């Protein structure tokens, strides 16, 4: 049990449990509800954050972990699939204790407070295809 | 008078009056329209901002007020009810004149320019319960 | 060609082509689809960003790799012409965030946006006291 939720039409209001890794939980939620595609938005507070910064020129990537209290001012992302497997693409903006903002591609975050997310289910297959030139999985609406 | 609006299906486009405190206005809007739960998202510009940072370890909190021109790059939040009243939980990301970003839990903001918000009405009850161990008002899908 | 898309009910999932200017692409999408009003939200990666800061009483271009943590905006019209009001928050290679009014941005990676079509005319009126185009729901 990583969350509780309420279904309202095509949306789920998801309350993630405290001290839970949010990305793991959102993936679990989408797998347990069989969500094909959709959006994820929300807010909350965290005690750990890992962001990834990808360099398209060299293909190097940097994963930075912050270990401090932060407020999620916005988590924005989408749901799709690859080979029928849930694929989340989530970005995030957070505020530190001095109100300065950090932002980027979200890999993980550990809740420390509330975690209030809206998951909209589009009920529609949306797939991605790996682009070997970019090293990225890009939307592919015709597959 | 604090705002003008347009109803479009399950949403309202809300244009807050200039020089008006946005949180007060959004509360008043939701109250006027009897919105039990929903979401709020938008953008605009402000001349004053108050954010709160809560320390879960000591239960200290601080409220910081900025008195300068800022752009709201994103205001994100949700609507629910608590103690017979509208309950708004809003976070925000703002840009300063040097384009640096601040982020956090929004208490108030005074518009100075435009204020353009989308309010979705879920037409369903979502309440909250204060968790005395955390010191936070947490979604309660049962009450 | 600046994008590909998928229509899902009242929404469009828009994938902007790499190396494209996103504001121009989004404007082009809204004109092609005849969108009267709506919302735009999404994420992606960019190599150039121009932000504007309006003094009610300045533009700056950043030339570096950035992640768009959020792009938030709306669609309306003035004199039947598509009007996009877009703000943005980005992360730099040191993870610090920049935020503001979006003039333009060049994609360098993915560009994944959800465009909701409201199917309703929403206009604006120039307010000369402010120097801004403000929503006018009665016109
Ligand atoms: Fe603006
Ligand atoms: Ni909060
Ligand atoms: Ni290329």
């Amino acid at each position: 049990n990583m969350y509780s939720y309420k279904k309202i039409g095509n949306k789920y209001i998801v309350s993630i449990n405290n001290h839970t890794e949010i990305v793991k939980a959102l993936n679990a939620f989408c797998k347990e509800k069989g969500i094909l595609s959709g959006s994820i938005n929300g807010i909350g507070a965290i005690g750990e954050l890992t962001l990834r910064f990808f360099n398209p020129k060299t293909k190097a990537y940097d994963d930075k972990t912050f270990r401090e209290q932060m407020e999620i001012s916005n988590l924005t992302g989408n749901i799709s699939s690859m080979n029928e497997q849930v694929y989340l693409h989530l970005h995030i903006t957070v505020g530190r204790s001095d109100y300065s903002a950090l932002a980027g591609h979200l890999l993980s975050a550990i809740q420390n407070g509330a975690g209030e997310f809206v998951v909209e289910d589009y009920s529609e297959r949306i797939s991605r295809t790996y682009n070997p030139d970019l090293g990225l999985n890009i939307y592919d609406f015709e597959r």
